[PDB]
């Protein structure tokens, strides 16, 4: 799986992956400043979608923004590989 921010502001970015091989019952975002101290913030997508909008982004960060995939059939690293990638946002 490949992860991309296909769409940005300074704010704001849009965000798509690949969906897994197998169904999912939703996707968990995380996404936090990259070498801040803050706890990651975390937004859940339906499993049928694979993109979302990140708001309230700051101007000129650096974030790290990780999918998870949850699938019904049982929750723990059971489900599938985390994707990630590190972005920051224009000035």
């Amino acid at each position: 799986r490949d992860l991309e921010v296909v769409a940005a502001t300074p704010t704001s970015l849009l965000i798509s992956w690949d969906a897994p091989a197998v169904t999912v019952r939703y996707y968990r975002i995380t996404y936090g400043e990259t070498g801040g101290n803050s706890p990651v913030q975390e937004f859940t997508v339906p499993g049928s979608k694979s993109t979302a909008t990140i708001s309230g982004l700051k101007p000129g960060v650096d974030y790290t923004i990780t999918v998870y995939a949850v699938t019904g059939r049982g929750d723990s690293p059971a489900s599938s590989k985390p994707i990630s990638i590190n972005y920051r946002t224009e000035i």
